[PDB]
């Protein structure tokens, strides 16, 4: 009861509409804030694009050393890392690390079409038993996050529930599991978000997200100090097109949830 007014106080102060579902391992229990509402992806379905490679390479051993042309034409807004790839080739190995940790618009973009584009991404999330994703863009025009828009959206109980599959469960090989979540734990860009909420000594893998409307977005897992693993996500989106982006808020959603 004390949990679900304090996010409900936090949402009222920030303007905006937050989305959280906790799980927490050591009981097999849940915390939800409007846990079966849609919001806009962005960049964290960048987790879902790599798990589809990890998941063709299990049958393909030569899958993430296979090398991608990167060109001036597949440039698009954000493209950190494979600006500087730009008349050369990079592994798919490199790709899936760029997206996750450096949040690269242009490798999600090659993960996307490596596995047969956004309709081929959603098919293999409904293989997994996640049945409310859905990815149908490509970047950059995945991110416009307009409310009332079902486009590139998913609920925090269906990514928190995946995410505990992809990361602690058994969806992908012991191998491909394992990458992923070496992946994540060298993430760069979610310090300020769920981290910035949880003690120092805890060990945090996430992927951030963010796009119109203000949309500020995180997903992780989480190995608290000699406790059983957590997986976290933190939605959030304002009504004003040209918002700004509010870290701060899944912050101060990460402290409520696991104080
Ligand atoms: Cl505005």
């Amino acid at each position: 009861a004390d949990v679900q007014q304090k996010l409900a106080e936090l949402e009222r102060q920030s303007g905006g509409r937050l989305g959280v579902a906790l799980i927490n391992t050591a009981d097999n229990s849940q915390i939800l804030y409007r846990a079966d509402e849609r919001f806009a992806m962005c960049x964290t379905s960048k987790v879902m694009a790599a798990a589809a490679v990890l998941k063709k390479s299990e049958s393909e051993p030569n899958l993430l050393n296979q090398r991608v042309e990167i060109k001036k034409s597949d440039l698009v807004n954000y493209n950190p890392i494979a600006e500087k790839h730009v008349n050369g080739t990079m592994s798919l190995a490199e790709l899936s690390a760029a997206a996750l940790q450096y949040s690269d618009n242009v490798a999600m973009n090659k993960l996307i079409a490596h596995v047969g584009g956004p309709a081929s991404v959603t098919a293999f999330a409904r293989q997994l038993g996640d049945e409310t994703f859905r990815l149908d863009r490509t970047e950059p025009t995945l991110n416009t996050a307009i409310p009332g828009d079902p486009r590139d959206t998913t609920s925090p109980r269906a990514m928190a529930q995946t995410l505990r599959n992809l990361t602690l469960g058994k969806a992908l090989g012991d191998s491909q599991r394992a990458q992923l979540v070496t992946w994540m734990k060298g993430n760069t860009t979610g310090a300020a978000s769920i981290q910035a909420g949880l003690p120092a000594s805890w060990v945090v893998g996430d992927k951030t997200g963010s796009g119109g409307y203000g949309t500020t977005n995180d997903i992780a897992v989480i190995w608290p100090k000699d406790r059983a693993p957590l997986i976290l996500v933190t939605y959030f989106t304002q009504p004003q097109p040209k918002a700004e982006s509010r870290r701060d808020v899944l912050a101060s959603a990460a402290k409520i949830v696991t104080d």
